């Protein structure tokens, strides 16, 4: 649906069978989020922002389910203190910025 | 224009007679910049990111034309990698997301 920016574009995913809320974030190439149990095997990898870099666990292939679409890829998850939903699943869920 | 998220959403900014490509970014709440030129009175502030926190310089009532729009706003100057136009500049320039 459409969204403006007077607040922050939260939205809910469920992942992993869990419920949380999640940011939608066009500034981000990559998803990432606050520290989770998810089944299965993950690659250690690093991603950098405002501030410096954070090691993270690489997950692919994960089912999230972001508002009712669902989408598959890559989720990583770290020492965020927000949930992100960055330009990977955006893309599949066909999600645009307009002005 | 309605951008898709396939690559970085860039747009070209002028700021204080320079000309910068910036980040369109629903995450953030506040407008970054990398270190540049500012004329006038600044006020040392503290921001968040992924990664950590960052010392930065809070200008008020910059002027920004962002993809030609103006909009006049207080924009963070400091050591970001990458520049930023967040959420208190998106709303200025009328700028939506749609899923
Ligand atoms: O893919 C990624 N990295 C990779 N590296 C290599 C390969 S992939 C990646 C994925 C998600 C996020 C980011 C890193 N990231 C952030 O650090 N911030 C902090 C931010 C940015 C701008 C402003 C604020 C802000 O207003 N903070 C405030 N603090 C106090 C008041 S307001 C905060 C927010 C998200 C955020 C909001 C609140 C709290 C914490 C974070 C942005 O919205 C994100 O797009 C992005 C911006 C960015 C992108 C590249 C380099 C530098 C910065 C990177």
């Amino acid at each position: 649906p459409q969204v403006t920016l007077w607040q922050r574009p939260l939205v809910t995913i469920k992942i992993g069978g869990q419920l949380k809320e999640a940011l939608l974030d066009t500034g981000a190439d990559d998803t990432v989020l606050e520290e989770m149990s998810l089944p299965g095997r993950w690659k250690p990898k690093m991603i950098g922002g405002i501030g410096g870099f954070i090691k993270v666990r690489q997950y692919d292939q994960i089912l999230i389910e972001i508002c009712g679409h669902k989408a598959i890829g890559t989720v990583l998850v770290g020492p965020t203190p927000v949930n992100v939903i960055g330009r990977n699943l955006l893309t599949q869920i066909g999600c645009t910025l307009n002005f």
